[PDB]
């Protein structure tokens, strides 16, 4: 059933849909064969090219991939950073890990426990489902 993870992004299902908010979701977990990983997911982008009920019925977990914003999986020696149609990934360094909205061009630091940037909020998932779940969500 949906504990506090999947009910939130059904909660921002409509608007990150319509273009009125645009989340970005953190999760820090393991992948199946026992290593970390921790990625950045287009939540909008994620929405238009795939079928959510099967993250809202339990059939699968969402979780970071390397095509997703960025990536990591430090077991593996992988660390990447493709971007994504909604977000780019401008700069990482000790200043932050810094996106920008392509649409607004506003900048999003997306550490997970960053100050988050202009119209942009982070909040802290308590959720089972993961070892660290973060959403950003920027209003356009
Ligand atoms: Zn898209
Ligand atoms: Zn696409
Ligand atoms: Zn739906
Ligand atoms: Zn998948
Ligand atoms: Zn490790
Ligand atoms: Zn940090
Ligand atoms: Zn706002």
């Amino acid at each position: 059933s949906m504990d506090n993870f999947l009910t939130a992004l059904a909660m921002r299902e409509e608007d990150n849909r319509s273009g009125k908010l645009s989340s970005v979701i953190f999760i820090r977990d393991r992948n199946s064969h026992g290593q970390e990983i921790s990625g950045y997911i287009d939540y909008a982008h994620r929405l238009k090219t795939e079928d959510f009920e099967v993250y809202f019925t339990g059939k699968k977990r969402l979780l970071p991939r390397p095509t997703d914003i960025s990536f990591y999986n430090w077991d593996a020696d992988i660390a990447v950073s493709n971007s994504s149609p909604n977000y780019q990934v401008i700069a990482d360094n000790p200043e932050g890990l810094l996106f920008r909205y392509k649409r607004d061009r506003k900048i999003l630091n997306v550490d997970p426990k960053a100050q988050p940037g202009d119209n942009s909020t982070r909040i802290t998932i308590l959720t089972e489902l993961y070892v660290q779940a973060v959403i950003f969500d920027h209003i356009s």
